[PDB]
């Protein structure tokens, strides 16, 4: 059965046949969408279908399905499921899983980059401490003195759930929050939580608006420990506004590094929690929400006051222009110091042209049209006006509790 | 199954109880999310179900279920569509199925004003010439003078389908659109091809950019005719900016009354294809979509001229900066006329309020979120970071074809 999709701005009309390889579910009935719903322990008997479409897909990839080579790899995948009750990935299969977990990722407007994943084999880990080993490397490698490379580091895939391995925090590099007792918080409002928890942990924090916060590190189920990123590993942008010279007074600083930490990578059935990836920014992540967001660093009044702006009525849009200038402020500051972004307009028209070839030479392209289109100017970006169809495939990257909820202590 | 819904900004949790009444279907299965698709006559045994659930539910709003005057009604509804394949609402269950169409809108961001529409039965009319009467009396009615107020027309229900009312205009106001020869288009683009056919239809074209397009109005499915409407009843607002003097030079206007003319208003089972609605903008309408988008007057490039932005790399955000200042100036001209209009931060506060007042007494509020998120600034006004389920109640609005493609000529 076939499905169209129509972009209202230039008639294009694509047909979606992918969305029948769908196994997963959405969220959404016939009577209800979830479409904007953020949210909506296995045994070897559900395991072997998962890893028999799996390899399927792997074995039609490489263009050797039904191949020896093939079936071999079924059957010994097969042996060792009833045996081990899970099993182990070739180097070459986890290459094309967390590839493709990415190109699955709906939500993801970056996609166009997916085939170019720098995938960083972290399977042999045993401890917190060479995973602080193998991250350190991997932000190295990614960062590559401003001039960003995709990458994936990925840890041990769960076996019995009780050896979990986890990064603890949600993203490599984050700045600390902490609530004052007046109510104000100073830093990250985002990050609060988590800080909470490394102070507990036994973290120094220095208590900064910009502090680096450690690394939490979980390796086979045992307590998670903390760790400092080597300063000179960790890429900072000061942000100062092309025009505005007293912008810079503002004081405000961003890390170059993208690089997301608490989702789980899911491969033929095998479930990887910890598999940190990264890539680089669209200027948005940082300018909207990082810094306009009312729950995060709220300098939108700050910046409008200091643009002498109309902050009585908010008919004034004096909002939308604070937004526009920090917006600006951030890729410039960032392109001054040849820190690889992308901003809203470029990624978006990218993504179109990633999301029809995608059409044409896969049969379609799951993509999430609540989060694709840009947090401001949505309208004036081309993915607005494109209808897009939402579906889950495997490969895919998954939402996992926070692992200080589901953690078994053992002190 | 009692669904709840998260606002991210606040930590508010709704709880959805509401959406378990639907009817009608979204597009969506548990394999694919349509959310983002713009677009996914009755028999005798079809049409009595969709009374009674329409009359089972008007008799609760008034606090009369399960009465005499209810089974009474419900007897008498029965009765005259068994001999007449069809039947009639009374003037109250007009008013009521009218309001809760607007009610259940769920891609409406204005509905917090939604039980104060005026309701103005046409059902009487049978001639283009009475409903450019009805129409004119809208316009008149509805603007107000620039204090605008809702109101909705409602023209005869069909019957067989051979004898629709239909207003053939998308909007009963809107510029004309012009294809100049060179390649580009003159005025409104959108309105390209309607202008076209008012043309093929006898319009004289001033091919000025900002010309009122004429009605075409088609009563108990006959040929459609035009008629203009008094220039004195459409309100236009002249677009200046608060502090930019050369914007004034550009040209531009807008028309006051957004008065939507080309959709299906849906009451228990009957259906009434000529139903023209009307209320007030919202800013971001004509400055983020009517003015900006590449199909319309795309008038961005100009204006960011006009700036002296540097418009050799997007990644200045000139778009973006002129965008802004665009929106700034169409609420700065209309507050400046008195004409109504609202903000789209002040629009979706409202909305949030709504929400919270649908949950707390009617268990809930379907939303699209698609469509209530406005087309600029998104996360920095609150419906961004609020949750919404989206689902069809009736009565209700729908799409319906465009009458050219089907009209027995
Ligand atoms: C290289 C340039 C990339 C850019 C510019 C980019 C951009 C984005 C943006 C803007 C979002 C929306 C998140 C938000 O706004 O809060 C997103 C989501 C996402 N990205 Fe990408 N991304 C890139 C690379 C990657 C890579 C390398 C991966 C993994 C290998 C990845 C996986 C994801 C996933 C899984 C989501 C959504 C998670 C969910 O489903 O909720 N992205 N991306
Ligand atoms: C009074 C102030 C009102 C405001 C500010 C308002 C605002 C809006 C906006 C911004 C949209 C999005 C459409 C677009 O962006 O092109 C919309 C759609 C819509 N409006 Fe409202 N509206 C108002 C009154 C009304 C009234 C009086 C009615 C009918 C009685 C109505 C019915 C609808 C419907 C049915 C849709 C979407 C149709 C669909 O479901 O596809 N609105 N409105
Ligand atoms: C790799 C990469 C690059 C980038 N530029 N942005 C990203 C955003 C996410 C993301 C996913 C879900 C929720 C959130 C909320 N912070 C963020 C994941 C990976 C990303
Ligand atoms: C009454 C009212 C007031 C207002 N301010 N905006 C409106 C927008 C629509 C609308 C609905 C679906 C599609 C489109 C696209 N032309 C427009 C309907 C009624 C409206
Ligand atoms: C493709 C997409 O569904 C389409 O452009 C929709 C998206 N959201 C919208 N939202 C509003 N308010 N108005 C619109 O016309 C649209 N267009
Ligand atoms: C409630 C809503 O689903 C939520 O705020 C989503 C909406 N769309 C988004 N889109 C992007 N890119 N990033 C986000 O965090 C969100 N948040
Ligand atoms: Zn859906």
């Amino acid at each position: 059965r076939f499905l169209k999709v129509k972009n209202w701005e230039t008639d294009v009309v694509l047909t979606d046949t992918l969305h029948l390889k769908s196994t997963l579910e959405t969220g959404c009935t016939e009577h209800i969408c979830m479409g904007s719903i953020m949210l909506p322990v296995r045994t070897k008997d559900q395991l072997f279908p998962l890893a028999k479409e799996f390899l399927d897909q792997y074995y039609s990839s490489i263009k050797r399905f039904g191949s020896k080579a093939h079936m071999d790899r079924l059957e010994e995948v097969n042996k060792e499921i009833e045996s081990t009750s899970t099993y182990q990935l070739k180097d070459t299969e986890l290459i094309y899983g967390a590839k493709h977990a990415w190109r699955n990722a709906s939500r993801c407007v970056g996609r166009i980059q997916w085939s170019k994943l720098q995938v960083f084999d972290a399977r042999d880990c045993t401890t917190a401490h060479g995973m602080f080993n193998y991250i350190c490397n991997h932000v190295k490698y990614a960062t590559n003195k401003g001039n960003l490379r995709s990458a994936i580091t990925i840890f041990p895939q769960r076996t019995d759930g009780k050896h979990d391995f986890r990064v603890w925090n949600s993203q490599l590099i984050r700045y600390a929050g902490y609530k004052q007792p007046d109510g104000s918080t100073l830093g990250d409002p985002a990050n609060v939580q988590f800080t909470e928890i490394c102070i507990q942990q036994g973290w120094k924090a220095p208590r900064g608006r910009f502090d680096v916060l450690p690394l939490l590190l979980q390796a086979n189920g045992n307590d998670p420990e903390l760790f400092q990123i080597p300063p000179e590993l960790v890429l900072e942008v000061p942000i100062r506004h092309p025009k505005f010279d007293w912008f810079k007074d503002l004081g405000l600083k961003w890390y170059g590094l993208p690089a997301v930490s608490n989702m789980l990578l899911e491969i033929g059935g095998l479930e990887f929690s910890a598999c940190p990836f990264s890539g680089w920014y669209m200027g948005t992540e940082i300018g909207v929400r990082d810094y306009c967001d009312n729950s995060r660093y709220n300098i939108l009044e700050e910046v409008a006051k200091k643009m002498d702006l109309d902050m009585r009525k908010t008919s004034s849009l004096w909002k939308d222009q604070a937004l526009v200038e920090i917006n600006i402020a951030v890729l410039y500051s960032f392109q001054s110091d040849k820190v690889t972004i992308v901003d809203h307009h470029s990624a978006t028209e990218s993504f179109i042209k990633h999301m029809e070839n995608e059409y044409r030479c896969r049969g379609g392209c799951p993509a999430d049209w609540v989060w694709i289109v840009p947090p401001m100017s949505g309208s004036i970006t081309p993915v607005f006006h494109q209808e897009m169809l939402n579906y889950r495939l495997t490969p895919s990257f998954e939402y996992q509790p926070d692992p200080w909820n589901t953690h078994v202590w053992k002190g």
